[PDB]
RNA sequence: UUCCGU
RNA sequence: UUCCGU
């Protein structure tokens, strides 16, 4: 039938790295792939995290047959304690599939955001399971090597063809868990024929292969072993395999492992519980590790991206009542700086050097590997699948374009490659693939209070104040009119002209009472001429607040 | 005599990259080495540039025997149109030494900042000249290869020993000007014995050698030659050799060179005038180059660091009335992103890819080389000089420490290495080198209006507004007390509590008039309890403005 | 490809 | 190791 088609709507994850959320539909049965979280750092202060706009999912909260989860990373399972209550409400019998860790981390996230255990249907599946979603989707999951364990891809079987979603991946030949990528299901999918391939474009510009976690472990061992006195190690909290090799090194060289920072304390607790982490002794605290000699200590902490309030940031910018950087410690930044955090990292790195600690970080020391596949690995999957259509995902426009070209360079290139966009509707038939339009989409600013606390406008005029400053005018209606101009964060060129604005507003108030105009209309007779005067006089566009009282 | 000593005071350039300014003194004769400029990007909005605090130079404007300039880059000659008028005033007969370009660029900078030609004594010298400053300092200048031409180092001969200041450098074996580094004067200095070595620490962490500009030229030629249609090229305006090789490539492949952005338009004009740039034809404009076929055009522009208002930024974020990015153009970012501009660059890169232009940048394409020396070159100078004392400069704490270790790894390591700091006093004798204290130092925020327009406090409370938002309260004294609370950029948790603050201030005003307290004291009886309430209620510290009128 | 002070 | 719209 030429009427049959699959609608693919990503509400996040395209033309970007974070907030991964993919929606798949056939006729009237919907299935969602992941519920991601995004981070600010661009120019959004106060905001802790970000969540995608599921306006499509509120509208279709019934057609949602199941929610499938690839892995337990925040950019895949962080949005859910905010997305789930918005869609279904406090409870839902809709199955939410995932691996032990993928769900265990989510469980804890719900235990954090005030939730009854099992309010939502969290159905545990193997990273290699086959799940029949509704009556149109047969989901063949397959293990994929990445930063977080129990990560999977998905061979999405539809009544019109095969969608191969690689998910976040790398072809790590020697992963820390020994649990290698199941390329068999993928090679099997290719033979049958692949209609669409959704592939991780993170390092599509990066040539060659991504170094194995085993090689990073080997290096970490070499440096931790080398260490004179103390050893500090930072990484992304989520990276259980890295945490593992850092532990494996400490244990090898007779060091007791301490752990600080709630994020790493969270992930590890769940991982050690579910048998993903392996400590021969106990994961000590700072209190316990305190008395021990320097060469017998390893303090694992949060602050890989030089986070303003993290443990490593406090260690650099004094600090803790319990811990301070001693001139002798070895600080191992087992991560590479994320773009836009490069300066935050530099300040931290510099600060630690200034304190007297030897700082070890990439590229000098090969102590970090990307969880995402480089060109050679993408080249392999592209040959393994040979799709008709291609949708590069989990990557910015640069990455998606470079992957488009990498796919183009192939022997049997795809018939059509589409650069993915958030909230766009992609119609896929057994013969065609095309964007058929758009749906309501965006992002929601979340903080300590939650969603709705910070709107688009709160930051908008906050930027207006940041970039330009504030000028506040107090206008008094009545027989005795008073005008007072005060300005915070305003240019000295304008502070001189503050005397002129008082008289500029006094005559504007004078005419206001003369015409017996309302206070809501007098403010505008004050606001606009001062605005036009300040732009023509100082060239600055500051925040102007004309307060009108009787 | 054990009383004889040289005081070395850097007012900028240490523990950082920009605003290079070094002060050298013996008895009562001072000489200044460079007058640098710094850039914001950390978290300072509106600010265009930054200048060092010459409070030492105001106090000693007479002992200043001469001002020596190493090269014409802004981080070496940018502060001067602000520093010179502060120190000596509108005119001075104090000699300001420099090479043709070094002074020509300064000339134009003075022609820009309202100055009579020759108000200051700009004495032209060769990058290899010997200048007798006052009666204690014999300055042996020596050519050094770097990004900007006519760059020099200085073998500072004092009545107590030899100071070798390498200045900004790299050992480019094949520079674009063919004018190689004069290591002879340096090797000669070493034989005699080097007391102190002031060396460029920019790439002290970087192993090996910095690639030659000739190799970058060769690559630029390969890519510009390869190009299908249009070619756009961005670099630091200052980089005349790069501009040269980009021209050399266009000319080779029959392309006409256009030039946009005032910064690159400035440097090139002065360079083409003084015989540093070489165009076989004329440096066309966008107007002239408009009609020409795509494969016969090269538009050189500003925006190497994805600058918010630059030509390349406008080309990406539409844009110009004259020029727009066509899906076919080749964009060559002939620069590497400076830390903290990495995101600005990414937005630009992404935007251009989105428009349909092939973007070529490092590391994929070897189109940029650091103007600063890597380990092998520093290793060579360290062996060439073999100093007693060492002061790593033109680099952050990471760089200075790594250079300290690179100096330590040597055969004949220095007796003492000191990590440089701004406004610190370094006393050097024929036998010792030590920090003997500090002097008033810092930085001055400059913009379109100049110095004094933006203070430390303007940005301080501007940050308070950015990070937290504003809450403005209007208080009215008199028989009828009125309280009105308005808040811009405030959290929805606090917007609900705005009703509570009205009543919180109304009772504070009530007691204020009851006690007949002054308006200046009533505001504080309003300010503090609301401050303590907001912190205990919303956990936020916003900008609070209690305006008190009668 | 991040964090969230006795 | 930066920029500053007909
Ligand atoms: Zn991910
Ligand atoms: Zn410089």
């Amino acid at each position: 039938g030429p009427q049959d088609h699959v609608e693919i709507i990503p509400l996040g994850g395209m033309g970007e790295i974070g907030k991964n959320i993919t929606v798949f539909r056939f006729r009237d049965e919907i299935f969602v792939l992941d519920g991601g979280l995004a981070f600010p750092e661009e120019g959004m202060p106060g905001v802790d995290l970000l969540i995608p706009r599921v306006d499509y999912l509120i509208e279709h909260r019934h057609k949602i047959k199941a929610w499938v989860l690839t892995h337990g990373a925040e950019d895949h399972i962080g949005g859910l304690p905010f997305l789930l209550p918005m869609i279904f409400g406090k409870e839902s019998p809709v199955p939410i599939y995932g691996a032990r860790l993928t769900l265990g981390l989510l469980r804890g996230k719900l235990e954090e955001f005030g939730l009854r255990p099992g309010a939502f249907n969290l159905k545990e599946i193997s990273p290699d399971d086959r799940i029949q979603v509704g009556r149109y989707f047969t989901l063949d999951l397959f293990r994929m090597t990445h930063s977080i364990p129990d990560n999977s891809g998905v061979v999405i079987r539809t009544p019109i063809g095969t969608i191969v979603h690689t998910g976040d991946f790398k072809l790590d030949p020697t992963p820390i868990d020994g649990k290698v990528s199941h390329l068999a299901k993928v090679a099997q999918a290719g033979a049958e024929g692949v209609l669409l391939l959704i592939a991780d474009a993170t390092n599509a510009e990066r040539p060659g292969y991504t170094p194995s976690e085993m090689e990073i472990a080997k290096e970490l061992d070499r440096v931790i072993g080398r260490a004179p006195g103390r050893v500090f190690v930072t990484t992304f909290a989520s990276h259980i395999h890295r945490i593992q090799s850092v532990i494996w090194a400490a244990e090898k060289y007779g060091r007791k492992v301490a752990m600080e920072g709630r994020s790493m304390l969270k992930f590890s607790r769940i991982a050690l519980e579910l048998g993903y982490l392996k400590v021969k002794d106990r994961l000590y605290t700072l209190e316990e590790v305190k008395d021990l000699p320097d060469h017998q200590v390893l303090i694992l902490a949060t602050g890989s991206q030089g986070q303003p309030m993290s443990v490593l940031h406090r260690l650099a910018f004094e600090g803790h009542a319990k811990m301070a950087i001693k001139p002798g410690d070895t600080v191992i930044l087992s991560s590479s700086p994320i773009p836009g955090n490069e300066e935050a990292v530099n300040r931290v790195i510099n600060r630690l050097y200034a304190l007297g600690a030897y700082v070890l970080y990439p590229p000098t020391y090969k102590v970090h590997a990307s969880g995402h596949a480089s060109q050679e690995e993408l080249k392999l999957i592209l040959n393994l699948t040979t799709p008709r259509f291609f949708l590069p995902w989990h990557g910015e426009v640069r990455h998606q374009m470079n992957f488009k070209w990498l796919a183009e360079s192939m022997s049997r290139p795809p018939e059509k490659t589409l650069i993915g966009e958030n909230g766009a509707v992609y119609r896929l038939t057994r013969e065609t693939f095309e964007k058929v339009g758009e749906v309501p989409h965006g992002v929601l600013y979340v903080d300590g209070l939650g969603v709705g606390d910070i709107t688009e406008e709160i930051l908008a005029d906050r930027r207006h104040m940041a970039e330009e400053g504030l000028v506040v005018i107090t206008a008094l209606a009545g027989e005795d009119p008073v005008v007072e101009v005060v300005s915070r964060g305003f240019v000295k060129a304008g502070e001189r002209l503050l005397g002129e604005v008082r008289r500029m507003a006094l005559e504007a108030l004078k005419n206001g009472v003369r015409e017996k105009k309302p206070l809501e209309r007098i403010r505008d007779d004050i606001y606009y001429p001062v605005k036009k005067f300040l732009k023509k006089a100082t060239g600055r566009d500051p925040m102007i607040l004309p307060v009108v009282i009787e």
